[PDB]
């Protein structure tokens, strides 16, 4: 696979005049206020991916942010609740046209309790994703080849998954449910940033 | 306290030419598929209430349902997640313009973990609500006077709470958060009806 | 109330030529293999009760056992799962025509999670049962008056409860469910005696 | 291994003029109100099995349903509590002559806590059951060969297990216990359909 | 009631020419290695008690310790597991003739799960023990009168309890079990001193 | 007591030329990043207290911060872990000469597990603190008299507690332990602000 | 591995004129009142073992019981708490001179939390025990060779373990602790038979 | 590798004229009051290590203790909380210049919750340490070759880890936090020795 590695931002949007872009992030941890965004991955759904290393203290990435803001382009995530939070905290823009394969999995793969990306890719595409056998310092000045391949591998399959999940949501007549969930997901992320990350706001207690 | 008790439906909406109506329900239990709707309470905020007994197997209540469907009238609930579910299950109409005092409490009364209606009314209005010392047969053919007064007490104060909560949401600058939560609440209730009542659809696990 | 106290057995069945008898027991504890039966209580529903003190090592109680065996008389219990076990373990006869107010409560009082006898009697009859504020031996040669009255209070109201629960079971269309539960209850007690007292035999795990 | 795959129903009952039939199901999940019946598997106890694909919204399967309601034919299940529930919900007929290998295991294999079908077949028959390599889409229009073979494997051994268990139920003198449990099992499944699926109806709490 | 308060040790054993003595202690906490012995209380079973203040770092109390080591005198404790440990840690002598009302309660009062001294005295002697409403500094140079009376109240009733528990142990044919438990109790206390305070040494895991 | 209420800051430090000042805060909740500081309370150890209401968005309080920064003045807190965190978050200055009555209680009152201020004041001083039991909105523009009295009550007694705790720490030879804990406490609060508030940094796991 | 299999009893005691015998049992489960004794294994400590099949309903085994009753012969068990209980329940004799390798392990192998026989034999002897990969029917008329060998492996190594544990107990000066524990172990087993199997009789709660 | 094994103490400090020494211990268990220190491992950070066997009852090791006391030499531990406790308990000297790789990991490796030495060495150095298959008797008079190699492997890499963690702490600007944690760590160990080993002294509860 071809993986293009960039510093700071995309050079241009020539490769992203499309209807949907797959998006993922890597960080130093699960807490956006402590653990900075380190790498952002994008894919057009073809056999290539873009991996953008983000510098410490970087507040802007103009081309990427133009992609994130374009209402005409659906951003595909796996568990977008986190990626939306860290992206909004880092660059100040919250995407509002999104698709999340984890919510879709919870709405369609009702015969299992395993909704991780590895299990989804294995079941839906017969593609074997190999997951890192160790964690690493994503803030390293120079990423290893294994890191680059793993980061690109996290976005290469989201288009095919979205297509399959759209077929399943149509078959079982749950399209409007998913649509409402996706509409609320950015605000769920905002609730996380504001301090309710450990609270199910809709629960009785 | 004037409490008007009706069988089946309101006679008309002459008392409900207003911008917001407080709504509550009573049932035989927490599971809409097993436990039928027994009582619906309404208040215009003028210190009076309407208590409508719903018959077993009743499928229609055109005047009440006309009120519930009117998008120009905000329906105020406390923990509307349940009431919306049972109302939609019973009458086939899902309200889509709502305000929930429990979500508002969780978004504003951040200094406590106790969000029940009795406590909210106590703190915000210095009004003492006396709650039943046991449960009762809400399906009884004739409700007792104590039952009627208890049922009306659940709607008499929701307008005043909504006014106060709106002041607090404005003060802490969380109005758009609450608006998005209320917009999603009917779909959360629908998700409950469809079989996800025990699942936080946005959680990682 | 007149409470007649007997040693070992009823003198005769002159007071029990009836269709239903209320039954309760008092033991040295919850484990029938260790904790012996001490008292058996009966009521015809006429507001009087018989309290039969059972001696240590007693193997027979012929008049009582004739009552327990008579298929034309329904035995009413509250949580008969236990009483059936201790009676069968002590006298060798398992009743097979029974009614249990706890199962009936779980099938009809779906609006609460409190199914104890005190709450049922309070909510269904407005009768205040006063429960012992301390424990007792019950193996005492001579029971106190307070002890005798506390024991009688457990059988004095079961007929009225059975009548009301039968009305509710008919109303909610659960008569055949209750009948099957009562038909299985003696075997559930037998399973307890055989060693499965801590196992839900129908659970997946 | 001959596996005949059908859509909707058996062509005839020529293969099922027998005293007992092994039955299993596959669904979209564990909740009958949400997750539809997708496959029914049958076996005569021979080296072949019948796999019947059930269409979405299908209300009738007359030849199969005649088999399910034939009181002269024992239906053998593993954990029939579920299969009975989904079958009764889908076709409106509750079988009432059943044998469950999981209840039998809990009554006889008291030296282990693993009562799943794989462990039982391994210990009792030295047969190696290979389980699904993923939780596939049982609602697929065309089942894969792996799916068909896995579905058949669930019924091929239930006759031999039923035979062995009935020797250890007579050896350990538990025949009447097992018979009563099997007689109650359809009502346990009905209770599941009515809304008590999470409730041990016989427990103290 | 007469309470004699002493510094360091009894002046003599003139009041303790008896076959059994009730013993209790007070400390700065539950961990003998950190929390020193502050008070020891004794009673002959009559209407008076002796309360002995132990100084910080005190290693010897010859008259009291003489009493503790006299094998012709049974030492009565409530939950002697603790008192034996702290006494041996402080004075270097482990009593080996003991009676514990907590073990006796667990072996006889099988109809309850509350085995504390207050509950025992109330049920077996209709005596109301009033327990201090706030812990206090038992190491204070001068004990208050209320403190002294509480400390004495903890030993005044143990003889009467021992007599009743012995009657019950004979009645229920558990004398040899209880005797063997009391014989083992000092070694359980030694195990506590050696570092096994959180381990049931007889448990499977 | 005389309680002087101020907006924003002390007028001067004329009342605080002292060696130790008692400090407490009130906020909108437990999470410093979400819940703003609303009230700061101070006491010289006399019979009066100062209550300074802090406005939304206030960044500066020069007289208060002079007191908080003065290394020659010990700041007495109860559970200073929180107050230090919120003070440093609000005004940008972390006090570094502190005494915490809760740590001292945990180091000296080893005979109890209840270390709250009400219980400590009750035991050590025989002073009854009455708690609001209401939990009001401390950000209100005008505080009620009850709010002012409750807020002052939290600082009026800390000097007397500090004196007693110092006596006990000397008696049990734990002075250097307390000194080390107090020296680390500001860094524990900083760790809370940085994102480790739910992590015991010294735990094995 | 000479293994002699017998029916009912040893033919004689010619192989057991020794000072310590390794003993183990197999049953149909963990509950002696429900699960009968099926096999008894004995070893003189040499390279051979005796495996005695016990018949259903068998009440006597005179030669075995002669061995179990002999006070001059130490019975070595691993987790003798169970074996003593089932032996006493089956044959009516409680051994009173015992050694348990699990208690010894808990008193000496303080550097691990795994006290099972496999771990002990592996660490202390470098002997690899391969345990049953599936439970089995120990009541089978004919045991398989693999089954018999598994049964023999449980007694073949206990003498060597006892020798090592006694040396280690001497090294850490815990001989009298172990002796007292072994003396109490038969009464712990009796307590299990009487109904306290789930209770640590020495715990505070 | 070169591993020098000594009895009692180092002969001299000729190999330890360095700024920092890696230190680890092995014991008979986790409780210093019960489980004696058995082995001490030292490294200069080069490819060799010293392994010192400590005798039972040994109170002094002058050269080792001289090293531990020298404030110009930083002692590197992994989870030094334990080693500091056991060293001070055994030799009476509490080191006060320390670096702990577990605290450093918890302050920098925020992207994982697994902070054990094996994981750290695997991630940071790509060195695979193979750990024993169980624990072992570290009190043996003669250690095995496998024991000696396993013990040396625990100190051989701490210098390289300290260098990497120090670079990361500078990078993420947490140097002063780490320094304060390390300054408090010896007092945390002292708190463990004094009896607060199970208590987070800074927690609210």
């Amino acid at each position: 696979t071809e993986i293009r590695v960039h510093q700071g931002d995309l050079p241009n949007l020539d490769n992203y005049r499309i209807d949907a872009v797959a998006v993922d992030t890597e960080t130093l941890g699960l807490q956006p206020h402590r653990d900075r965004l380190c790498v952002v991955q994008l894919s057009s759904g073809d056999g290539t991916a873009d991996v953008i290393q983000i510098a410490k203290g970087q507040k802007s990435a103009p081309n990427l942010v133009r992609l994130l803001s374009d209402r005409d382009i659906t951003k595909i995530f796996h568990f977008g609740r986190f990626d939306l939070a860290i992206l909004a905290h880092t660059f100040g823009v919250m995407p509002d046209v999104v698709f999340c394969t984890k919510i879709a999995s919870k709405l369609t793969r009702t015969y299992t309790d395993r909704h991780g990306l590895k299990e989804i890719c294995g079941e839906l595409l017969n593609v074997n994703i190999s997951k890192q056998q160790q964690s690493s310092d994503w803030a390293a000045e120079t990423l290893s080849r294994a890191q680059i391949e793993y980061a690109a591998s996290d976005v290469l399959y989201l288009h095919r998954l979205k297509d399959i999940f759209e077929e399943r949501l149509k078959r079982e007549e749950r399209e409007s449910v998913a649509k409402a969930c996706f509409q609320f997901l950015p605000m769920r992320a905002n609730l996380d940033l504001l301090g309710w990350s450990e609270i199910d706001i809709f629960a009785h207690s």
